[PDB]
């Protein structure tokens, strides 16, 4: 499995980053957001066979769309909220809800990263860069 | 023959699942519906040379369209009600009748999966996922 | 030569079947029509190098378009009435007449199978199915 | 050579046949026309490297266009009247004359085989059939 | 170098032929025209690396367009009047008239062969035929 | 990493050149512009795996887009202002402003080289030329 | 590097030729124009890795577009006036000026060869001919 950083092409310096909770980057449920690119383990990801982006912070930590559209790392499972696919420079969630929309990895406000409905996603360009 | 789970792309966690009958998942005539994905034997399927989806629950259990459009596993024979083919993420039965329509594998409410006329099949996206 | 059943995709369970004459499935001139699929010898066919569909019921029994468009098995010869080719799931006869049309293998009601002018052949999907 | 019968696809049973003349089928200048297919040597042909159809009745007997569109077998030479090429199921002569047309092997009426101007050749389908 | 005859497809029996001068086919400046095909050396040609058609009559005898558009065999040189190329069954000279006219090998009457402006080359089909 | 000069195809003799500061071509912050091509160290560049153009003048000197679109060499980092990619003879910056504008390496008068919005870039052809 | 003559396809016998100055074909600044083709060293050329056409008359002599659009041989350098590329039978200079046009190697009357704006280049067909 190929390990990558996920760098925004919509901001001159922002990578997808596991913040964690209270200093601990390895915890299940740890927050994921944007940070300046440095390429440490908490900015490294790998796309597995089940379309999940696994973080290098620890075993069994997958990138997860939450109900309020924020991102965390969680135990890896079958839910579409953990499945991701690329179309060009767009990184798209398989998450479904009642809105009839695809949700895209997106910077919404300043440097805050979440998923955003396709028709609203103004800063949604990304590049997977081999580590 | 590749063994797959049949996971919905229209529901965040539903796989095609042999419920069985009377607690026994191996029984001829057992019911098929949807369930949280766990990838056990009663959620593993293989498409054979005759376009039948064989369940891994036991020998000679093929996914079958019933007269009322519910699904079961039955002994494998020649009927078109046991034949399936893919078009993109749609899984289509070869079953024919007088209603000028193709029937698609479709979630019809809750954890219930049946086949539904094409023009009405709104929860009908699937991904055959190798195991 | 691949041995196949010829199964309908226009009927939930129908295979091209040599009925024969008076119980004998092997006779020249025997009727061919539809039946539930079972894969026994009178439902097995082979497409030969002359584009004929040879039946397994006996030597020298080829699927034949008759003048009235019904199907029988007959001694194998050169006639276009015995020549068949595929386009997708359509099985087409090389038979010619004065009506400017191709004739397709077609279910014409119940278990009756005949050939039908292309533009009117509405139950005419088939799958040559490798014998199991 | 690939030895073939030349069977019509415009008639339920007609092959290109050396009739001959005097009952002798080997004679130069012998007539060629249509007959029910039987694959004896007077219906077997081989296309040589100079695009001539050589009959198996005897040595040096090529299929030849005459100016009145009738067909014979004649000694083999360089004339375009003896050169043939395929376009799909059409068998076309290289013969030229003042009528600015390509001539196609064709059943003119009944069982009468000649060559015919392309725009008039309505029974001109053939299958070169391996012996 | 493939030795060929150059047979017309516009005439039922005509090959490009070195007439010579007074019975001698090998003479420099010898006339070139058409004849019935027999494939002797004065009808055999080979296309060389400089796009010249060399006659098999004798060494250093190239098919040459003259200013008056007649054909001869001459010593081999660099002039475009000795260069030839095929487009389909057309055999085209690289000769420049200053007109932007392409001159095609063409039968101009009886057994006379010359090159002719493309727009009016009415008998200019050829087949290079392996010997 | 292949080492190249970046020679303009929009000016008869201009190469991308580190001017440096006070004759010192090695300084961080040194200006980059155009000069006649000579291929000394301050005209040699290498594209690295992070898509940065590293100058040969000294270690850790990457070609950098500034906020006013002028070019310098700076310490190498992760910022898009230092990332470049080719499309034919165009060398495109990943630098982001608000406008969705792509900025191209472009001559903007005399020997002045900067990045210019794609629609305006009239002298933006370049050839990466092996040393 | 393949040694070629550059022969016109727009004139029946013209090759690109180093005239030199005063009988010396070797001198820097020597004139280049058209001549009957003979393939001596002053008509032999080689396209190098920098897209320069080097002449065989002497070392370090490249075909050079001058400001007045005449051609000479000069010491080999980086200028686009010495760079050449092929598009079909067109030999195109990389020379740029005020006019937004490509300049093509072109016969401009008699044996005068120059570069001409593409739109007006009507004797500009060439064949690089292996020696």
């Amino acid at each position: 499995m190929a390990h990558v950083t996920l760098q925004s092409l919509s901001n001159n310096d922002l990578c997808l980053d596991v913040y964690g909770e209270n200093g601990d980057k390895t915890v299940a449920g740890g927050s994921v957001n944007g940070w300046s690119c440095h390429g440490s383990w908490n900015q490294v990801w790998g796309l597995d066979k089940e379309e999940r982006y696994r973080s290098r912070v620890a075993s069994d930590r997958c990138l997860t769309v939450n109900a309020d559209k924020t991102l965390t790392v969680e135990q890896c499972g079958a839910n579409l909220a953990q499945k991701w696919y690329w179309e060009g420079d767009k990184l798209i969630s398989r998450y479904v809800d009642g809105n009839n929309t695809r949700y895209l990895l997106n910077i919404v406000g300043g440097r805050n990263v979440q998923v955003t409905p396709e028709n609203e996603a103004n800063q949604a360009r990304w590049k997977p860069t081999l580590q």
